[PDB]
């Protein structure tokens, strides 16, 4: 027994860590097969940063102008190209420790494991959630450029994030690994913010049937709710509306703890209307959104890697 | 900017991940060099839990009862022996893939990362704290034994649990890596009951100090206490007592934000007076005590947004 906020296995991942230097900027990069992937922000300059025209700025470049360190070893770059926001740097060695891995890119509340790097050194591991609004709430800081988030199924990894920025909340903006933004964000120093954001739903209810496995009960009640009643309660809360996608994902859950969803859904009705009444459900004074359904089963039951 | 549970990565003790079986009874080993360490309960058989004679049952064994297998890899057992409640089989191959590594053991309040394990095959990661009453609030399913726990400060391993057994409450207890148990428990069966817990009031302090680097001050007021008043009023929501040498320990925390200790302590003191009144600190609505003050320093700037 127990619950606790888990990351992925982060190994085949640290395989992949390399370091890259383009003039007075290094951040991390993802070596994979041969080619090194990064953020195209590593070849500016502050006075780029502000309007940087990266077609331009690419062409100046040669491939020797490209350090990239696998450890203490210089990788060779033989050729550089751009897909989107992500450099990618040809290096003339495919790496030994490449997993069986894809590209992926993730919906808002799906969660992935999130590989901290500095200078190309994995430095820590934690599990985080893409929000509503597009932005991760993740810990970095200067030079963790580069690091990269992910998922595991069986053997393969599913690379789904890989971070740029810090916005001015202290949440944080990234890519998929194709180059393509989550939110509406640029790569470019101007004014942008994170946008309003909201619970995840689906996320709560996955959690709520979590406790009730690990035994904590105090919350569930004799009543019942319908999807258009409760969803009107989500949007008063600022919460995700619920879908019936949501609901058949839940299905196994509600058969498992004998708890239909929307009796559940009575239950977080009922959170969201009066508050705990100064309880705690698995430890947490607030209603907790980055566990999926999927992560709560692969807990409570040991799936391995 | 933001602050995680945040774990070690987990790659350099994947690597040295096993399964070990006796009898009917599997559990996850650790193979460092040319030794497997496992929790010695897995000689015990169904029929004598409550009161294993473990040295009777080590020696009707012989080097090929125990089945380690690495991935795919049978080991072959060359010698074992018996250290405290950790067994530790010789094996013909020493792991091509061991770390830099060290055995310490922790004092409570300490924090550690846990691969948890099934099988000799990593389920997940997760940071978790040694706690006053000497458990751990760990995340183990049947199976989880051998599960290790670990920081990895400067490339080197330094190993301090090994996963053997939960109590009533769902909490877990275990030894360090010489087999040695955290607090009074033992390997049998027989009924055990963890202390009343308590909070970790220098992790808290601690907590409350990362929330100042990352620009959060609501918590603070004018006031100071002295160490005894502090203790005399946390005492009376079960704080664990702050010694001179938490004090000592949070100087360069006090010295980055220039919020003296003890006025910290004021602050605290006010919270659990309070509560929270809707608000949250980095994240959470209860005061967090799994962060030492060497957790913080590993995560935060070291420049304050003032
Ligand atoms: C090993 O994988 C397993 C891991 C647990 C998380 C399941 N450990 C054990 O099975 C362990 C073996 C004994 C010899 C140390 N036993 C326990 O952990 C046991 C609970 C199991 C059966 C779920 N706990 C236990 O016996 O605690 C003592 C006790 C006895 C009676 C009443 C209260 C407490
Ligand atoms: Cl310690
Ligand atoms: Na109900
Ligand atoms: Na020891």
């Amino acid at each position: 027994s127990g619950f606790r906020k888990m990351a992925f296995p982060s190994g085949k991942v640290e395989g992949c860590m390399v370091q890259v230097t383009c003039g007075t900027t290094t951040l991390n990069g993802l070596w994979l097969d041969d080619v090194v992937y990064c953020p195209r922000h590593v070849i500016c300059t502050s006075e780029d940063m502000l309007n940087p025209n990266y077609e331009d700025l690419l062409i100046r470049k040669s491939n020797h102008n490209f350090l990239v360190q696998a450890g203490n070893v210089q990788l060779r770059v033989i050729g550089h190209s751009m897909q989107n926001c992500v450099l990618k740097l040809k290096v003339d060695t495919a790496n030994p420790k490449t997993p069986k891995y894809k590209f992926v890119r993730i919906q808002p509340g799906q969660t992935f494991s999130v590989l901290a790097c500095y200078n190309g050194s994995p430095s820590g591991v934690y599990q985080c959630a893409m929000r509503p609004n597009f932005t991760i709430k993740g810990s970095f800081l200067n030079g963790s450029c580069g690091s990269v988030g992910f998922n595991i199924d069986y053997d393969c990894v599913s690379f789904c994030y890989m971070h740029h920025m810090e916005l001015p909340t202290g949440v944080h903006a990234g890519t998929d690994l194709e180059g393509n933004f989550y939110g509406p964000f640029v790569d470019r120093q101007t004014a942008q913010a994170a946008g309003t954001d909201t619970t995840i739903t689906v996320n709560v209810l996955a959690w709520l049937y979590a406790a009730v496995i690990n035994g904590d009960r105090w919350f569930l009640n004799r009543f019942t709710t319908t999807l258009n009643d409760f969803n009107l309660v989500a949007m008063k809360y600022n919460y995700e509306p619920l879908t019936q996608d949501h609901v058949d994902i839940l299905g196994p859950l509600s058969a498992q703890t004998g708890i239909a969803v929307l009796d559940m859904c009575a239950s977080l009705k009922e959170l969201l209307q009066n508050g705990m009444n100064g309880r705690t459900i698995l430890g947490s004074a607030l209603l907790e959104d980055e566990f999926t359904p999927f992560d709560v089963v692969r807990q409570c039951s040991g799936v391995t890697f």
